[PDB]
């Protein structure tokens, strides 16, 4: 339950991860 | 006191989700 | 501590409400 | 795993904060 707890929690850092390397394209797209 | 724990995980999950797809939309907006 | 957990993914939750928001507004700033 | 848990919420926390700063920047440029 717990270990399941803390998996969706890697998870959840990753796209965490993932979202700034996108604002990180926007920021190109927009000068 | 837990499933709520894991409720609200499925939901902080559904939210990046939707974020997923509306820098998806704007990187399209964009270019 | 267990109620901890709980409080944060709610703080969580909640700024990922928010972000929503900034970025349906800079959908539609451009479109 | 409960200091563990709340190693990565906490990473979240933070991690939340810096998205949330960068959409205030992409607001200021976009107008």
């Amino acid at each position: 339950r717990m270990k399941q707890i803390e998996d969706k929690l890697e998870e959840i850092l990753s796209k965490l991860y993932h979202i700034e390397n996108e604002l990180a394209r926007i920021k190109k797209l927009l000068g």
